[PDB]
Formats: structure tokens, C-alpha cells, sequence
């Protein structure tokens, strides 16, 4: 379609300032009750547990709580159909599991397994009577509202603001407690952002890598997978810190790069790699430490990668139409 | 410097190298017995709370066998500090007591020396997998786990890193005290002869013109299908991608039209929806699609243990990418994007 706006992708997306805003004011008291139970009982270790969209939300999540808590967060394998020689030891760990719907058997399965094993469950769950909310010991609904659109947006948005309001609070950040407040203007600034080099430049597009280190992996994980559902695009996620292969191996004329990178310049490789890769006649786009897409200040660093993705739906949105899909429709049943 | 030929698949370092992989982990075995009874013992007689694995490259897809291998044996939780999941600034993590494992063929890259000195500054106990043994990371170790893997001339990585699930095995094996697949690993050494005889030429010659391909693992063959993906785009300049097959409705299916190829990898005691559950929407969207394992088209060795099969699945593929990188014109010895001949 000619109106960018007029998809619910576009709709849904552009709430998500709403949607942290009222998840922060809604979840306030039962996330200090949650932070300071932790801090009375420290965890050994964490483990996430989701799928899709809330797994790539669960690799910021293991960023978030390794870098600021100090505890290892472990993944667990919800339908890989592991038998065990020996039950899996998780007695006081922190199970957290993140979902949409919540009601994944593989993810009921594994939460049950969890707290039979004696972890303490949470459930980042938008729907808040579902099974899995039933079954954890602590419920944060993500307040995100329906999703019409077959694109996760505000939902994925909604779960990361949420692992970042228990970080702030667990850790008792008050720095981060600051910017919390901040966030939601944050990103409506981040959905202004004009991305259209990058739009413009993937219109004729056949492969893709997209970039990202550490805080911002998870970001570009996502964006990953926007670019395979609504755009019908092999763009392929993949950590700077392993750029010598992957990347190296393919990146060319025809085959660019979308790199989400921190304010060290990191997530796209060094200088000199960037540089590699332009003397090939690759296209490079950066979002991020100067690069040549426009980004939203952030007002934590933590918080930069919710404003990343936030630029992107919109940025992704307009290149699946140009492109000649329906953002909103299954892949194969979205041609326009 | 080696010289090859395009028209010899036996001519390269890659296959000369994927071929001593059985006589690797013979000798590995053999030379680690006892280092292994002696690291075994301590570790039961001072259970870990958790285990923390750190890798780089094919070692990472080593680890995330780790991983699975682990968790399901030895009941213990694995995490990944890997600079690939990690952070940029290596920093203290409560580690105590855990297991640090950190798999490596040279032993040399700064961000795993830096991460391994954080984890034995934090109370890790820090054993290295690695090739070289009188590098950094081995000295910094509190075990050294050598892979005995001797000399890895191609830059694509073969015997180190079968090498490395052979060594994890062999922990897990005596750690757990597990008789039966102690006697498996016996067998290993002559499973994996027979997986580099094993004949994939229908899909080497399948893949010839192909651009982009998903390989697909689950579990204990997550890491094979990584390590297969690996070598698809660094050899033969084809796009791709490793994915879990339990995520195969998050990215692969939006892109699989008719003809897209994809190569599962599948364990032989699946059970519940595995596999061949997955596999069925691909065919019906006319996906190119082999498998190997599981009764699929592409054949593997008969395991001792179905913990060694993606050991044999990777020792065949080995074969076929060495075969197809020909096919399309490169050398899989030399550094990707300059290995075309």
C-alpha cells in the first residue's frame, strides 16, 4: 500500500511509549515486593525461558541481569525434548519465563519442571489469566494490550521495559529507577527517527546480516527475524564479537550490513572491518556511536536498545510495503 | 604450501584432516585417562552449583553440545560467557565453586584469556579444552583437557573440533560414572571411521547452485547444525543459517519457498514432536529437504550412544562440505573470501 501509517504493524508499534509508560505505573509495588524477595534470598543463577520474539527479549534480559546483578543467566530448552539422566538442579534459582500468550505447553511443561525442582517461577506474560500465569510464583503482565498485527511489536517492546523495571529495582539503580520515568518520551522520539537510507536501500535486497554485541544483541536478533517474517528477507543476526567468520565469509556488493552498535563502537566490528567491508561495495548502515542512521538519546545507556528497535518497526514497516508485502499477514500469504 | 586440486576431493587439508578425527580421539582417549579419573573425582567430590562454558567459533559450537551434554547427564545447568553472547568488558560474575569451561584450539584469543582470569578471579574452577598446551589459556587453567588434535593446517576446522565433543564426552562419561557409555566410548574411535565412509554425495551434488540453506538441529545436534552452517557460508560462500528446530516457526518457514533447501540434523531417539514433525511443513512447502539421522535420506554410523551421534553427523558432513566447496570453485583450506580458486 502507498500509507506506511495504515498497517496495524504501524499502529501497534507507535504505542509502545503508552504501553511502557502504563506497565511501569501498573507493575510498581508487586515489582519492589518481587526485587526485594530477591534481595532477601539472592538466587544462585538465572534462567530464561521463551521462544521467538521473547527469546531474542530474553538475550538483553541475560545481558541486563549478568552486567548489573552479577548472577549467570542461563537458557533453558523448552521443546527440544531433553531426556535427563538426572533432574536438572535449579533448587533457588530464578525461572523466568517470558511469553506472550502463556500457554505454550513445552513452556507450562518446563515451568512446571521448574518449580517442582525447586526454582522460584515469574512469568513475563501479556496474557495475565493464562495457564502460565496461573502456575508462576509472581506475575508481570507486559500491559501491552492486543496485537492484531501477525508482527510482534509493542509486545516485544513491552518485554524488555519489564526485565529492565525488575533489574532497576532488584539492583535498587536509582539511576536507572531516573530513567525509567524517562523512557517512554524516549521513545516517541526513537519512532521519529528517520530511517529511510536504510528502507531505501533494501528494496532490491536478497541477503542481509544484522549486527549486534552484548547489550544490543538481542535488538539485533529481532530485527533479524522482522526482516525473514515481513520483508521475506534471509537477514541473518550475528554477534560482532564473531565477525571474522560469518560476516567475512559473505559480506559484499549484494550482501550489506545492519549494525547496531554501542556508544564504545562496538557491535559492528572494528574500524577496520567496517572499513573492509565498504572497500567490497557492501552497503553499511550503523545505528549507533555516530553512525549514519539518526538515533534517540537514550536516557540510560541501558536503555538503548528498546529505542533501537523502536526506530526500526518503523524503518522495517515501510520496506516490507515497498517491497510488496502486507506486514500484517502471515509470510506466503502476504504478497500485495 | 599445500597444493590441492578441484578435481580430487582427497587433496586437501580439510579432508586429510577430518580423516585423522577417529585416530584424534583413539589417542585422546587413551593419553587423558587419567587426567580425566583424577578432574572426575574432584568434581564428585566437590559438586559445582552450575557450569559456565566459553568459546569461540567452532570451540562455541563445541560448547553448545556442552551445554545439552551436560544439562542432561550431570543434572547441572550450563551457561555461555562466550564473547559471542557476552559482554565486550569481561567482569565479575558469582561464580564460585562453578565449573568454567573454556574450549579453544590455540589457546590465545585476549577476550577468552580475559573472561577465563575473571572467572578464576571470581572462584571458578577453570578448566581449559585445548589444542595447544603450553598456551595462555592452559596455563591460566586449574585442568588442562589437551585435545591431542595435533597440527590443523586448514583454516576450516575439523579434527579440533570433534576433538572437543570427544573430550566433553569423556568427562561427562567418567563424572557420571555412567558404565554403559563408558564402554560406548570404546566404540567411538571405529563409529567415526565409519561416518567419514558414510555417502552424502546426493546432497553435495544437490547444493551445487544453491544460495541460501537452513541447517537444522535440536538439542545435543543444535551445536552440529551451527558448526554445519559455519562451514556452508567459510568454504562455500553459501548463505546458511543455523536454527533450532524448535524454532523453525520463528524465521526459516517465512523464508522456505518451493526448492529452498534445508538440511536437518536429527538425534535417533527422538521423541514427542522432533524432526520429522518439523520437517513435514517444509516438504508441504516444497522445501528442498534432506536428513541426516533418524532414518532420513542422508546416512550416519551406527552410534554406541546416543550421545555420540552428532559427533558421526558432523565427521560425515565434513566429507560432503569438503566435496561441495570443490564443486563451487573454492578451496575450503584458505581464509573465507579469498578461497576462491
Amino acid at each position: 500500500l502507498s500509507d506506511p501509517t495504515s498497517t496495524l504493524m504501524f499502529a501497534e508499534a507507535a504505542e509502545a511509549a503508552d504501553v511502557v509508560a502504563r506497565q511501569f505505573s501498573r507493575n510498581h509495588a508487586t515489582m519492589e515486593t518481587l526485587a526485594a524477595s530477591l534481595r532477601a534470598a539472592p538466587p544462585p543463577f538465572v534462567v530464561t525461558c521463551a521462544r521467538g520474539s521473547s527469546d531474542h527479549a530474553a538475550t538483553y534480559g541475560k545481558y541486563l541481569l549478568e552486567t548489573q546483578l552479577g548472577l549467570v543467566v542461563a537458557s533453558a530448552s523448552p521443546s527440544v525434548g531433553s531426556v535427563y539422566a538426572a533432574p536438572l538442579q535449579l533448587r533457588g534459582a530464578l525461572f523466568i519465563v517470558i511469553s506472550q500468550s502463556g500457554k505454550s505447553p513445552d513452556l507450562l511443561r518446563n515451568a512446571e519442571a521448574a518449580k517442582a525442582a525447586g526454582a522460584r517461577v515469574i512469568a513475563l506474560v501479556n496474557v495475565e489469566d493464562s495457564p502460565l500465569a496461573q502456575l508462576a510464583d509472581t506475575v508481570i503482565p507486559l500491559h501491552a494490550g492486543a496485537e492484531k498485527s501477525v508482527a510482534a511489536t509493542k509486545s516485544y517492546l513491552a518485554s524488555l521495559a519489564a526485565l529492565l523495571q525488575l533489574a532497576a529495582y532488584w539492583k535498587q539503580d536509582s539511576s536507572l529507577r531516573a530513567a525509567l520515568d524517562l523512557l517512554p518520551d524516549a521513545l516517541r522520539e526513537a519512532w521519529q527517527c528517520d530511517w529511510s537510507a536504510v528502507t531505501e536501500g533494501l528494496v532490491e535486497a536478497t541477503n542481509l546480516f544484522v549486527l549486534g554485541r552484548g547489550l544490543g544483541l538481542g535488538a539485533a536478533q529481532e530485527a533479524a527475524l522482522k526482516f525473514k517474517e515481513t520483508c521475506s528477507l534471509h537477514a541473518e543476526a550475528y554477534s560482532s564479537a564473531e565477525v571474522k567468520h560469518g560476516p567475512m565469509a559473505l559480506v559484499d556488493r549484494g550482501f550489506p550490513v545492519l549494525a547496531f552498535a554501542q556508544p564504545d563502537e562496538t557491535g559492528a566490528g572494528t574500524r577496520a572491518v567496517v572499513e573492509e567491508f565498504t572497500a567490497r561495495g557492501a552497503q553499511v548502515w550503523m545505528a549507533g556511536a555516530g553512525g549514519n542512521l539518526p538515533v534517540a538519546a537514550a536516557p540510560h545507556p541501558l536503555c538503548a536498545p528498546l529505542l533501537t528497535v523502536q526506530s526500526f518497526y518503523r524503518a522495517i514497516n515501510a520496506l516490507a510495503l515497498r517491497r510488496g508485502f502486507n506486514p500484517d499477514l502471515p509470510p506466503h500469504l502476504n504478497k500485495v
